[PDB]
């Protein structure tokens, strides 16, 4: 019922205490998803589960500035599985965003960008049928 990509409004940015909510259903063969928070052409945190790198499964975060990839940071702990739904939470904290999948704790990736309030759009994109998306105050 949602279309992929799919552009989700942050109205004032993030804050601390901001849960931001993704309810899909992973594709067959699936290669892909991606969450990008954007500072206008800059991606605060882009979230990256990788189906196939390598022959591996591997989640890939960064953050992308004047089109420039920084450092990414890598976690081989990976909850999703191609054809099933999932739930991913991002809460926004302090000093970093912290990610559940399926009400398990996954990572959690230090704020590079800090102007927090300019963070307005949320891209979610790749190999997901998308069921909802949206935030509310924790
Ligand atoms: C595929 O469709 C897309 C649609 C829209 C946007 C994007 C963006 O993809 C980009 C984004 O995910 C970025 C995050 O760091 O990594 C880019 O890919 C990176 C590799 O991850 C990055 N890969 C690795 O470092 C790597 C690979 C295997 C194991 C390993 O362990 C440390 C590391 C590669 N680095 C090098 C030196 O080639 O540089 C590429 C270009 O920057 C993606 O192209 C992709």
């Amino acid at each position: 019922p949602l279309i992929v990509p799919y552009n989700l409004p942050l109205p004032g940015g993030v804050v601390p205490r901001m849960l931001i909510t993704i309810l899909g259903t992973v594709k067959p063969n699936a290669n892909r998803i991606a969450l990008d928070f954007q500072r206008g052409n800059d991606v605060a945190f882009h979230f990256n589960p990788r189906f196939n790198e390598n022959n591996r499964r591997v989640i890939v975060c960064n953050t992308k500035l004047d089109n420039n990839w920084g450092r990414e940071e890598r976690q081989s702990v990976f909850p999703f599985e191609s054809g099933k739904p999932f739930k991913i939470q991002v809460l926004v904290e302090p000093d970093h965003f912290k990610v559940a999948v399926n009400d398990a704790h996954l990572l959690q990736y230090n704020h590079r960008v800090k102007k927090l309030n300019e963070i307005s759009k949320l891209g979610i994109s790749g190999d997901i049928d998308l069921t909802s998306a949206s935030y509310t105050m924790i």
